[PDB]
């Protein structure tokens, strides 16, 4: 029903791979692997607000479902793309080569993001207030 | 008593201020400047382990009080300090030319930097878990 909260990143799976496929700084590879952020979603009907931390950095993006979106990718780059839901736990993009599964399954969030025969997947908790 | 725990950043003053006079660009302060993220020390006696979302950035720090460590600084910079407890609820140290309190009351943990004429606070709570 609602994505909104804090989650805590559990684990995750491919992060070296997966950001030097992107063109990630060696140096922020190396100092971000092993960071365990929180990040914030905030829903309002289509709406959401995300403050996203990943490796070393913080990324706010916002968009509306289906409506075409420009958001800041971990490279800094800008893309347009368009968010869709798919049933109603699950956020689906794509942009360039990446497909992103952002999937809710009560306390926890899977984000799958897959390039080429990589697959990157965060397991994240919400943060229980 | 004990430090540990995720503080969510309620307020700060003067961000823009300091970030301006040690030297990050204008690019990162219009950035970070708006973000309100969460932090998390772990205490284990005299040792701390930090994850601080500061701006954009994500620094993640490790040390015992008392005993020399290296941090890593908004600027990138490792600096050799020492960091000490004054009292159960006070971390005090001084790196260039900063000096910096963390002070824990209750769940409101306040941090005061001090660079020249600039004082960089930031308050922040305990998220309740
Ligand atoms: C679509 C690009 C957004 C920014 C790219 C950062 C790479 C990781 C994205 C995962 C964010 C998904 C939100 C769930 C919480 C989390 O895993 O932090
Ligand atoms: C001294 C090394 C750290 C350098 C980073 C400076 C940016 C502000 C640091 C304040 C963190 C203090 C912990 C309380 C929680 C918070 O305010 O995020």
């Amino acid at each position: 029903s609602s994505f909104s909260g804090k989650y805590q990143l559990q684990s995750q799976e491919n992060f070296e791979a997966f950001m030097k496929a992107i063109g990630l700084p060696e140096e922020l590879i190396q100092k971000g692997k092993d960071i365990k952020g929180v990040s914030e979603i905030v829903q309002n009907g289509k709406h959401f607000k995300f403050t996203i931390t990943a490796g070393s950095k913080v990324i706010q993006n916002e968009f509306t479902v289906g409506e075409e979106a420009e958001m800041e990718t971990m490279t800094g780059e800008k893309v347009k793309t368009v968010v869709q839901l798919e049933g109603d736990n699950k956020l689906v993009t794509t942009f360039k080569n990446i497909k992103s599964v952002t999937e809710l399954n009560g306390d926890i969030i899977t984000n799958t993001m897959t390039l080429g025969d990589i697959v990157f997947k965060r397991i994240s908790k919400r943060i229980l207030e």
